[PDB]
């Protein structure tokens, strides 16, 4: 996250870490036993950790578990992006409290205008590398969807929203891939792509959840 601010230890608590080692990708707990990411952030051996602040520090809340099946969306397409999201079954439920908690699924699309909240442990710079090891935060708008057409022309599908501010400054950056867009208390997107991070007209683009609600119910109910 860049131009953000420090969340505040477990203020975030349906935020993830995925971890294969090391910090490679945020997601969303959905319910006891699933979370939501990017079907880029895919890679085997996933331990999802809830729970966190600082990631390079045990803090008495975090929760380890493996994952036991991923589902990559059926037409995820790594050369556009379109369809970037996948569901990771945890091996057994985490133990949910006010500190670890799931985010409601939306029932309707977030129109323009909308501020969300956006976190993750990212990148906080726009030029250069500098990352934070406790949750960063930002509070954004999604954009009307000709200003995100505009900005990225050919390259915005109907399964996508971007938010943000034209203006760079604050964006979200490498390593806050697959993490929430929490909008009046639904998950409405996922850090999904952009050019660069925090550059002026370049806003970051997200997956626009409430178009999967269907799949990600029926595959839940089956698996
Ligand atoms: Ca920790």
């Amino acid at each position: 996250i860049v131009g953000g601010y420090t969340c505040g230890a477990n203020t975030v608590p349906y935020q993830v870490s995925l971890n294969s080692g090391y910090h490679f990708c945020g997601g969303s707990l959905i319910n006891s036993q699933w979370v939501v990411s990017a079907a880029h952030c895919y890679k085997s051996g996933i331990q999802v950790r809830l729970g966190e602040d600082n990631i390079n520090v045990v803090e008495g809340n975090e929760q380890f578990i493996s994952a036991s099946k991923s589902i990559v969306h059926p037409s995820y397409n790594s050369n556009t992006l379109n369809n970037d999201i996948m569901l990771i079954k945890l091996k057994s439920a985490a133990s949910l409290n006010s500190r670890v908690a799931s985010i409601s699924l939306p029932t309707s699309c977030a129109s323009a205008g909308t501020q969300c909240l956006i976190s993750g442990w990212g990148n906080t710079k726009s030029s250069g590398t500098s990352y934070p090891d406790v949750l960063k935060c930002l509070k954004a708008p999604i954009l009307s969807d000709s200003s995100c057409k505009s900005a990225y022309p050919g390259q915005i599908t109907s399964n996508m929203f971007c938010a943000g501010y034209l203006e760079g400054g604050k964006d979200s950056c490498q390593g806050d891939s697959g993490g929430p867009v929490v909008c009046s208390g639904k998950l409405q997107g996922i850090v999904s792509w952009g050019s660069g991070c925090a550059q002026k007209n370049k806003p970051g683009v997200y997956t626009k959840v409430c178009n999967y609600v269907s799949w990600i119910k029926q595959t839940i109910a089956s698996n």
